[PDB]
């Protein structure tokens, strides 16, 4: 007997998930969150990330727009 009887042998015929692609098949199916429970920690660490980390893109934003503005280069 295989590890599960229910349907054909675990998970709706896992074999197909598992050994069809891990390199970029795994990684598409892990596509957003309510996979497993790290999925929560991962969203905090990309909108941690994704923060655009800000004062020195203050500084020369500031500095080239007053640079353009004063004289015509």
């Amino acid at each position: 007997c295989p590890e599960e009887i229910r349907d054909q042998l675990l998970d709706f015929h896992e074999d197909l998930m598992t050994h069809c692609g891990i390199e970029l098949d795994e990684d598409g199916s892990l596509d957003g969150s309510n996979d497993l429970t790290i999925r929560g920690r991962l969203l905090a660490l990309v909108e941690k990330v994704t923060y655009l980390k800000s004062s020195l893109q203050q500084l020369i934003s500031e500095t080239m727009v007053r640079w353009a503005q004063e004289s015509v280069i």
